[PDB]
């Protein structure tokens, strides 16, 4: 159906089929158990994301790799039961379309990850060079395949030359694993989100330390995020001010799960509604919060 | 009386193949991942009919996106669905199956959704005319003891040449599906149950289980690699080897494969020892390959 012209939100990124299993104890090998409970979610940090923007209220898109079968079945049902724009979707002829699995130990809170497999190709920028892009006010990448995902920017900065400052594309990253091909990305986008995982990698022990020490490599204008999960999250923009918001920890806390996705997404809907830095900063803190008080994201507005 | 009938499970396993078992605690990659429809009744299922022999398949399921993928796998392989017990509430069980690459060792975490088992009282509408073989896995034993008795009482009725043959697994370490043991012409018990009574051998466990049997029934106990062995009313053990692959890739099934083969070939007119021959045969074959496909 038609979209409004700069009307959405694109979440770039990978899309997961998690398949989470709560058990008594972690299995022996060769074995067969019965789990207490088994739960099948659609993850993906792009993926969560639109989940969450869908839920405040946002017209959004997902972009990402998917293979034809059974696992996509349930994780397009998923997108559209979360009201998420399907339509940009990579469609792949060879590589499995990607599933992880989770043992969570009940007696410990140990979790057994069985990470998805590799053969699904990333999206390229050949495929992106196929998107129109007037429909979309805000394009967040999830750093994946750095090399592509720059020509995928640089297509954005081309388009923004030749618009007015109101039909101007905003744009967001995330630099969530530490993989040294991701740190190119830094210099791209308007907003950069660093994750305490990739600060901690770098050496960096606090959001303040690692907003100071990476300010360097983004560019002009450019505001960089970083969250530390219930120590909240910092924020430094052009004006070199560090801002800070506390955490807003729930009364008990439930489930965890894409809280930081929660509040990428939270963080970028604020941005683009015209609320300061500062404001959205606090209200990505408010929503990740509330987030880990809930299973899974029914109820977080 | 063309019909090779299978009650019990079906689950939708949710297969990774990894290079190594995982430590608890860790994330690993995996090499692939594939859907593969399961349960032992259901992979008996799937072996009979790649074996060329008209089968249906008798299990409880509630509709969902689930059932869908089964019904649709089973509906592939020309299985029988028409008496599938569809439920009101509930999963139709899903499974995480961990297969290590590097020897074929699986590993399964079951979710059984709760869903209501098939009753007796699902078993009495069911047409038995046009079954020669019901097999039957053990689960709701007082239950399923009610559905033995009803083909007894069929058979009753028939002469010997019409009478359906029967065969019960009694496969999980549950003391109520010990009663399971005195029905059926063809008994198969598993390794796990005999390790748990205190037997160390396929030859102990079925010395020791024979008393429990009906009279003239065939106990049979396969050993995973160390083959089967099959006791009858003769008093003689039958052993047969198991038939390894030089590379063991894929396990799981492999039990219901030789379960399935030994319906098969006794169904055929073959021998008690040619039966658990081409059991481990099948099985074996089954072993060194992802799947099904490609047993025969
Ligand atoms: C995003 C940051 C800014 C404030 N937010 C916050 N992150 C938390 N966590 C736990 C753990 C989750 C795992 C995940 O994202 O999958 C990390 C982030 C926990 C909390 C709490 F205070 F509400 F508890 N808040
Ligand atoms: C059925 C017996 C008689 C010969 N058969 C045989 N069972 C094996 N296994 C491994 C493990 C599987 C797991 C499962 O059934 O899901 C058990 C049985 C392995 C082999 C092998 F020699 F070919 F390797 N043969």
């Amino acid at each position: 159906g038609l979209v409004p012209r700069g009307s959405q939100i694109l979440c770039v990124g990978l899309v997961v089929l998690d398949v989470i299993s709560l058990v008594d104890k972690y299995p022996k090998e060769d074995s067969e158990i019965r789990c207490l409970s088994q739960r099948w979610q659609r993850g993906g940090n792009a993926s969560n994301s639109c989940t969450v923007l869908s839920l405040l209220g946002a017209p959004c898109a997902f972009m990402g790799s998917m293979a034809p079968g059974h696992v996509a079945d349930f994780l397009v049902a998923d997108f559209r039961r979360r009201g998420v724009d399907v339509s940009q979707v990579a469609w792949q002829s060879k590589g499995d379309t990607p599933s992880s699995c989770c043992i969570i130990n009940n007696s410990n809170g140990n979790r057994t990850i069985v990470l998805h497999d590799t053969s699904l190709p990333d999206v390229s920028a050949t495929d992106f060079e196929k998107v129109d892009l007037t429909q979309f006010k805000w394009i967040h990448i999830e750093g994946r395949n750095a090399s592509e995902q720059v020509k995928m920017l640089q297509r954005i900065d081309a388009h923004n030359t030749r618009q007015p400052p109101e039909q101007k594309i905003r744009v967001s990253v995330e630099v969530e694993k530490p993989r040294e091909e991701l740190f190119q990305l830094f210099g791209y986008g308007d907003v950069v989100f660093v994750s305490k995982d990739v600060a901690k990698h770098l050496g960096f022990q606090s959001a303040e330390e690692a907003l100071r020490g990476l300010y360097g490599r983004v560019r002009k204008g450019a505001v960089l995020v970083c969250a530390w999960a219930e120590e909240g999250a910092d924020a430094l923009g052009p004006d070199g001010k560090l801002l800070h918001s506390d955490a807003f920890p729930p009364p008990r806390v439930v489930d965890t799960l894409g809280a930081g996705d929660t509040f990428n997404a939270s963080v970028i809907f604020s941005l683009s509604q015209g609320r300061s830095v500062q404001e959205a900063l606090r209200f990505g803190c408010q929503v990740a919060g509330k987030k880990c008080g809930l299973q899974g994201f029914d109820g977080i507005v």
